[PDB]
């Protein structure tokens, strides 16, 4: 099982930064929408749904410390969860060799000028993989989400 970010090197586990582009200006009462499906894609390394991979996001996925007061909802594979995650999410099965954009979005409500600083971590999303055959070769991933640009709110 592997993923990449913006079509870069293949990733089988571990921590990777994911750089996003956000609307530079938002109004009071407006949320930021981070569509991670545009950045992270994953696939099964055999194809044909041989040794199908089972992927979920993990309780403890959270905002960056600086943004701890923010509110959020996380969309994963047809379901929306409050963020930070206090439960794991549903499981997404991956079996094609052709990369699948991850069905992952984050909706962020700023609480408490600059609402997002360019270059700062926004959120840390933990992901778990286990496959079907043998031990399933469980793997842990972290996606550290970072904006390329600042966002301001009047
Ligand atoms: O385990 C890894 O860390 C890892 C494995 C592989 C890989 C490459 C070639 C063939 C099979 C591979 O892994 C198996 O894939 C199964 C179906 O997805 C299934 O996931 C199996 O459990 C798995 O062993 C690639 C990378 N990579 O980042 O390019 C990473
Ligand atoms: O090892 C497992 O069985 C397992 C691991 C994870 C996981 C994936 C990604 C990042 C962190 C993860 O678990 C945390 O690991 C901490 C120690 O490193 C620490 O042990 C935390 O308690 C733990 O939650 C998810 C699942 N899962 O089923 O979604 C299972």
């Amino acid at each position: 099982f592997s993923c990449n970010v913006d079509g870069g090197s293949s990733i089988g586990a571990g921590t990777t930064s994911v750089y996003v582009n956000l609307d530079p200006v938002i109004q009071p009462g407006q949320n930021l929408v981070v569509d991670l499906s545009q950045h992270i894609s994953c696939w099964n390394d055999y194809g044909g749904w041989y040794d199908t991979d089972h992927i979920n996001l993990v309780q403890g996925s959270a905002f960056a410390g600086s943004l701890q007061s923010y509110k959020g909802s996380l969309y994963w594979n047809n379901v929306t969860y409050p963020f930070p995650l206090t439960t794991n999410t549903n499981v997404l099965d991956i079996g094609d060799k052709t990369p699948m954009p991850l069905p992952l979005k984050l909706y962020i409500t700023p609480v408490g000028g600059v609402v997002i600083k360019a270059g700062e971590v926004i959120a840390r999303i933990h992901m778990y993989k286990i496959a079907t055959l043998g031990s399933g070769n469980p793997r842990n991933f972290t996606w550290n989400i970072i904006s390329n640009n600042s966002v301001v709110m009047p």
